[PDB]
């Protein structure tokens, strides 16, 4: 049965007919639901490859034509032979970019059509994947006028070790780990911080040390690379009318880019494919500057602003961060550094939803994900009923490689 | 290990498994294939097996499980069943399933009350007007001068052939919504369908954007009958801010009890169709839904342009600035006036708490994550950390048609 989907504001009903077209499992059964979760041979490989080679002359108008047929004569041919088979360029920038659209938890999907797409796959070491990674920073920065981008290295092979980029995010801040237990930096890369330690690299003692990358060639031991400084763009914090705001020392980076996922693009696995876009204004400044075990910097804020901290019906901590989201706003537009605030995010996505419901007749939407950390119901998604499952294409989670 | 699902709470990395889930006997709307966990809605020897399962619950939850009480009720239940095709709870299985009904709701919040509730058992009602005269009582126990008291009212059952009783009106409380001409709403848009139904019923209406509505009573095989709430009853709240001076002027007030009085609990299989239940607010019910949701009252672009602030652009975060201050006013008017209410922080850190009590007690605890964190500052409050299993048990509050 198909599931019927409304939106609570304006009354309107869609039915999603997509969702039909999942083949993979997500973690809920009839007896119990489990969607706020955050984490988890040839036949089977050829018919994965058959449904997006069909997908991608279906996007091309082309099905059917004799270019289709051959198309799919090649991978059966490669995949009786070998095992396995390998993609066309155009084939894989189709992939990533139906990677993203399919993607539940991005609120940013409206933009899926517009990616820059650098194929890597002819990448042979670690230092070769610093260079290209190099590239896709420069080209993905862009002076401040962000763009959105994949850098897609060599897939998965059933004989050798992946490649693999170690850190979560290409551009990430140090955590050190204190005697007394507590944490100077970023607390979320206390793990990384140390496995870069270990490696070899020489730490610093800020706040907002950033840190290197390791990189990772088959069946090698990961090799360290700083990067270098100028092509990690920052922005320091301060606050349109609050003075002291910038006393505080705080900054962060305008580049988000994912290195820990694996794109899956007809039954191929592409262990490092780091991506990004641009930020939404409270994934810095309610999440990254607030969340209890981050920076955690509510309280600061609170005292700073003279607010009552001695109870929590003053909604000090609501106030603080509300302050605090519109300096991210306020520090990136100065700066001339692309960010999109959770209103304007959200209105994008309802558009989005709408054109996929033409297109695709639904969209796979994870709700507890694209309804913003503050100001939820202020936002026209927290209204709209959103149905989760997964399509193929897609961005997975992976075991990290220690 | 376990071959339960795994819970995580993200802000303290800690990790607990759900045995409780194994426990529930009914299906809700997810499969392997899709999560429809966002969407706001979804006899014979049925019965027996239901009221089975229900008087084991009771005899656990007295510690008498295997004992010759025990199964001698068992025994009195399927007898009745054999000869009338119902059964009829004992006093205390009634109390103690009307607990458990409120203790397995997974949208609510306030459950770490769940063992403080005033059980009214108000199964000898016979008429409309004998429910009225419940329903008083229980505003007046309840509300309590502003020290609010969580309570339930229990009518008769659902009867085979005979028609059911009824409460119409969704919340024992509720302001009228009068369509306009041009197309807007005047008061509550919520209960413009409600409001029409007293006026069609006979009601006399208002104009006021805070009209209290009459109550619907239909007793079984009867037309509903129409009864006003004398207004000393119905305690509200003027809304004023604690220094934005002119906030009073804006003539906003909000009531003081939150009665739920359209659902159905179900308790052994027997139906409670007209079961009203009160607790109090959580703020942000008030000040973020019913207030600022642009289908309510749609007050926050108001609220902004006194405040001053640029309403042309998103990025003044002109929403989130208002319906703070919005917030911090149905805090501070109610505190003021000694009506009980709690604030998001307050309601989230103690849902914590029941959390825990709530795995060691019975081993997990359903909870819809959506409607737990609550609209306004989410990731501000613990539970947004907080994994959590929705699931089905019974004794159960039940959405059910409306009556007409
Ligand atoms: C163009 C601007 C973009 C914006 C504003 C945006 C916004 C977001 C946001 C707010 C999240 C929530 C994640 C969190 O809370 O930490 C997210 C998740 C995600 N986005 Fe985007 N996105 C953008 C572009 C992209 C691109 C280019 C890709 C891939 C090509 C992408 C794929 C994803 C994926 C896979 C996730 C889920 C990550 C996870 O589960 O850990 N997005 N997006
Ligand atoms: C003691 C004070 C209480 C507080 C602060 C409280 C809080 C809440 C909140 C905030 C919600 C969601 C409201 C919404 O979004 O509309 C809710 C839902 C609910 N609560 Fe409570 N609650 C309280 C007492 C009670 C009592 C006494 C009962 C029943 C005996 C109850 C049963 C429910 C049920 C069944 C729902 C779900 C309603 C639905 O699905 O539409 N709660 N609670
Ligand atoms: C492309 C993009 C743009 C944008 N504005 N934001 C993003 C999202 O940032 C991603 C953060 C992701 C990491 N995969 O989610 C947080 C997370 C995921 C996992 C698996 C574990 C964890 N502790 N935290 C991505
Ligand atoms: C007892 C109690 C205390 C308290 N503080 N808050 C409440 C919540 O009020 C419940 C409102 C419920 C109605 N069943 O949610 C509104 C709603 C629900 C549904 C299913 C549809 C709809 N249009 N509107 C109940
Ligand atoms: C447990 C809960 O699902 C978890 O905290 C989720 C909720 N929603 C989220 N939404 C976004 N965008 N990012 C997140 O990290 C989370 N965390
Ligand atoms: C689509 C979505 O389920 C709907 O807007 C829900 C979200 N969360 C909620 N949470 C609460 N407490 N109350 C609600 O009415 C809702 N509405
Ligand atoms: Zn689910």
């Amino acid at each position: 049965k198909f599931p019927r989907v409304k939106n609570w504001e304006l009354g309107s009903i869609t039915y999603d007919t997509l969702c039909a077209q999942s083949q993979q499992d997500g973690p809920c059964t009839p007896r119990r639901c489990l969607g706020s979760l955050v984490l988890p041979p040839a036949e089977q490989l050829l018919s994965q490859a058959r449904d997006f080679i069909n997908q991608y002359y279906s996007s091309i108008k082309r099905s059917g034509s004799q270019a289709h047929e051959e198309r799919l004569q090649e991978v059966e041919a490669e995949v009786a032979s070998t095992g396995t088979y390998h993609l066309r360029e155009s084939e894989l920038v189709f992939g990533a970019k139906q990677a993203w659209r399919n993607a539940p938890r991005c609120v940013g999907r409206i933009q899926w059509g517009k990616l820059q797409v650098f194929d890597a796959r002819d990448c042979s070491s670690a230092q070769e994947m610093f260079t290209y990674i190099c590239n896709h920073i420069k080209y993905a920065t862009n002076r401040g006028n962000l763009r959105s981008a994949i850098t897609v290295f060599p897939q998965r092979a059933p004989g050798r070790g992946d490649f693999r980029i170690w850190n979560s995010q290409l551009v990430r801040y140090a955590g050190y780990r204190q005697q007394d237990g507590s944490v100077r930096g970023d607390p979320a890369n206390v793990e990384i911080t140390e496995l870069c330690i270990q490696h070899g690299w020489t730490p610093g003692n800020g706040r907002f040390d950033v840190l290197p990358l390791l990189l990772q060639a088959p069946d090698e031991a990961p090799e360290l690379f700083v990067l270098p400084p100028e092509l990690v763009l920052e922005v320091p914090l301060e606050h349109p009318t609050l003075e002291w705001f910038a006393a505080l020392g705080l900054r962060w980076y305008a580049l988000p880019a994912v290195s820990n996922m694996l794109l899956e693009i007809g039954g191929l696995e592409f262990s490092a494919a780091p991506f990004s876009g641009w930020y939404m204004s409270t994934e810095i400044g309610t999440r990254n500057l607030c969340d209890p075990h981050r920076y955690n910097i509510l309280e600061d804020v609170a005292v700073c602003m003279d607010l009552d901290t001695r109870t929590t019906s003053s909604l000090w901590k609501d106030k603080a961060a509300v302050e605090i989201n519109l300096a991210v706003l306020h520090s990136f537009q100065l700066a001339k550094v692309t960010i999109v605030d959770h209103h304007a995010a959200t209105v994008s996505f309802m558009k989005h939803l709408d054109n996929e419901q033409k297109a695709r007749g639904g969209c796979p939407a994870d709700w507890a994900w694209i309804v913003p950390p503050i100001s939820g119901s202020l936002t026209p998604v927290f209204h709209q009923e959103m149905v989760n499952y997964i399509l193929s294409p897609a961005f997975r989670y992976q075991p990290d490689p220690w």
